[PDB]
């Protein structure tokens, strides 16, 4: 509960932070760089938004390192303490 | 065994959700839809498809987040619950 | 020791699979291939190489779910189980 | 604390490596070997950068296999024993 609302709060903080800088310095669109951080911190790394500058790209290997442990805290705790126990209300007879 | 065939389900109605939706909004084949879903959710993520909508952008980030940690509870308990012992069958003396 | 053992030859074996079965399928040479089933099963996914027949989607989505557990298991005792000790062994002194 | 210190040590002489590698062998410059190699270790993966040689194939083979238990290590860390306290220290009333 707790948990899990300071790991929300921690992970939006984060995508604020790379939407701000991608968005400015990449000169993504405000939703692209959301986006694009998103896809970042999951690991997911499509690849069809990228860092093309040198500023983006120490920028990124500083995010990934910082943000990694964040995301998937927030999506571990997401999944264990609000999706494990509403799977199971949906399951008692 | 009964936790297994709950993930197993559970995996199934999340990767049916995302072959739906890209499917009608990204304008994908319901192939490669399901195949695009699991390469996202896997965080495998190739980049041969990716959503080019501003409405498939937003429901990517959702769906990462909502399904990454069922996707990786089900390997997980696929891998132990499934895999271990059949290995450890083809081992015993 | 006799853990990894194992999981080197699972992994070994789940390696020759793909290589095989994409070099086949896909057409890939018997280089790419390998590099290409790494690269997936570690979910790293340039995605410089990926399935274009259906055959080969559907075999990269089961290869992927079937693999990934695996792949992972290895890295985790190659790291534990290997690589650990041998770094404390570079410390004591 | 120590246990911190060795990992941003092992981290920084793995990122080293493969900065040396790609900017000789792929011809990368000396920033974008090193994005590339942390992009590959922490499987974002991107592909903006992969390797184009049979050698770099194969050194990426192996990079990915004894450098991703490595990274993540340091990044579990790094957001344990370092992130989680200071995250802490800004609630205590
Ligand atoms: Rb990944
Ligand atoms: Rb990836
Ligand atoms: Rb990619």
């Amino acid at each position: 509960d707790k948990e899990f609302q300071v790991l929300f709060v921690l992970t939006i903080l984060t995508l604020i932070s790379g939407t701000i800088f991608y968005s400015t310095v990449e000169g993504l669109r405000p939703i692209d760089a959301l986006y694009f951080s998103v896809v970042t911190l999951t690991t997911v790394g499509y690849g069809d938004f990228s860092p093309q500058t040198d500023f983006g790209k120490i920028f990124t290997i500083l995010y990934i390192f910082i943000g990694i442990g964040l995301v998937f805290g927030f999506i571990h705790k997401l999944a264990v303490n609000v999706q494990l126990p509403s799977i199971l209300s949906n399951l008692v007879p």
